[PDB]
């Protein structure tokens, strides 16, 4: 493995190992640690595979339950609850 991570992957605090574009998520991934500080300076969550969470959020573009991305307020659907 080069650095950690898989070239397509980003370790956090470089032990914990993710796909990049969870790196600027806000908080949920990570935290702030690294993810969030040795690289976001984003006004637009990430370019790379996230969506924008309508509460004011970022959140993982893998959230999409009924139709729209997980969330929890007035976007998708705000909780694909069972």
């Amino acid at each position: 493995s080069a650095r950690t991570c898989p070239p397509n992957q980003f370790s956090c605090a470089s032990g914990r190992c993710i796909p990049i574009s969870w790196t600027c998520d806000l908080d949920d991934d990570c935290g702030d640690r690294s993810d969030e500080s040795a690289s976001c300076a984003y006004p637009t969550c990430f370019p790379l595979t996230q969506f924008t969470c309508n509460n004011g959020r970022c959140i993982n573009i893998n959230w999409r339950c009924d139709n729209d991305n997980d969330c929890g307020d007035n976007s998708d659907e705000a909780g694909c609850s069972h």
